């Protein structure tokens, strides 16, 4: 009802360019529609009217990077992001973001990443801890795009592990389904677990047995999605235990699930195999981490404290040290007592 907004929440998977504010896109829309760059009413459209089926959604991201991929845009969305998650009583949040080469203005890969680490030491309206008044944890993933080759993938994992001092915990395997083999991206994603880094895979968002299989048998540290699992896949999941990102509003509007009244997250929640409910793209599919559990509160029937339990669950599935940890029970055993 509104508790659920004072609710202390995990955010686990919430891709940077996908949490962008409606009025930071339109902004940034108008300022390159009035430099002449592209056609201001046109982009406004396509940000209307693409309907965020998968096929469509793909399309909204390319026309998003044409608008974000500039240094000071990424600094100002990292830190508007971060401030939007706090303001809703987010106290750990890990950010992922593809980082990108852009030849014409001097960005690179590493050059991208400075950028956000000057976003999170931008942020001044709450309290933000991001390497060892609201306060917020922030540790970030480096996401590999489907589009990518071994080596640009290899470049991705490098990079990760310099950052390693300044917050970045793990790699995420992301970005169109449609695109690209596993067997590209293993070997990079081997190399980083192997370096102790975290792994997140974005798994079953379309049907492909052999490549569900091959995701579970690397045992990444989580999963995302997991939305055309046959009954195969669920007892290999269920037997690693390996944790779900469960993304409601998304697979409702990608049509990856038909309704929330036979959504995967109920099954799991009842066979007792850890998830976490996470926003995905609180921008492009216009929600709220608050909204995500309203959502799950209402389709399972949970209480106040079948819901604070959920919630306090996702500790464990967190990329941060033990020391982190520790502090997010600290939060939660705080706040147990306002949560029937
Ligand atoms: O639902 C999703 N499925 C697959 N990839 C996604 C999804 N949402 C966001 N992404 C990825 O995240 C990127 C947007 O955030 P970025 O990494 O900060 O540029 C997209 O270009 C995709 O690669
Ligand atoms: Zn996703």
């Amino acid at each position: 009802m509104e508790w659920i907004q004072s609710l202390p929440k995990i955010e686990l998977h919430a891709h940077l360019n996908g949490s962008i504010r409606d009025s930071t896109l339109l902004e940034l829309a108008r300022v390159l529609g009035e430099k002449g760059v592209i056609v201001f009413a046109d982009v406004e459209h396509v940000i209307q009217k693409n309907d965020r089926s998968l096929v469509e959604v793909f399309k909204l991201f390319d026309l998003i990077h044409k608008l974000t991929t500039d240094h000071k845009t990424v600094t100002r969305i990292t830190r508007e992001v971060v401030e939007d998650f706090a303001l809703e009583n987010v106290v750990y949040l890990e950010l992922r973001t593809t980082p990108k080469r852009s030849d014409s203005i001097g960005m690179s890969k590493r050059s991208y990443m400075e950028a956000v680490i000057q976003g999170l030491r931008s942020v001044s309206e709450v309290d933000i801890d991001f390497v060892t008044r609201k306060k917020i944890y922030v540790r970030l993933l480096l996401s590999i795009d489907r589009r990518e080759t071994t080596e640009s993938a290899m470049e991705t994992v490098k990079l990760a592990l310099e950052m390693r001092d300044v917050g970045v915990v793990g790699i995420d395997l992301s970005g169109n389904p449609l695109v690209g083999e596993w067997s590209t991206f293993l070997p990079a994603l081997q190399y980083a677990k192997d370096n102790d880094l975290h792994i997140t895979l974005h798994c079953g968002e379309v049907p492909n047995p052999k490549e569900i299989q091959a995701m579970l048998d690397f045992k990444p540290h989580r999963i995302g999605h997991a939305c055309f699992f046959k009954d195969e896949d669920w007892t290999k999941l269920k037997s690693f235990r390996i944790p779900v990102e469960i993304c409601l509003t998304s697979n409702i509007v990608t049509k990856s699930i038909s309704s929330i009244d036979i959504h995967h997250f109920a099954d799991l929640y009842n066979a007792k195999h850890p998830l976490i409910l996470c926003t995905n793209d609180f921008g492009v599919f216009s929600t709220s981490l608050s909204n995500e559990y309203a959502l799950a509160v209402r389709s399972l029937g949970l209480s106040k404290s079948e819901t604070f339990a959920l919630a306090r669950a996702a500790i464990d599935a967190t990329f941060a040290e033990d020391e982190v940890k520790q502090q997010l029970r600290f939060i939660f055993d705080s706040a147990s007592p306002e949560h029937v």
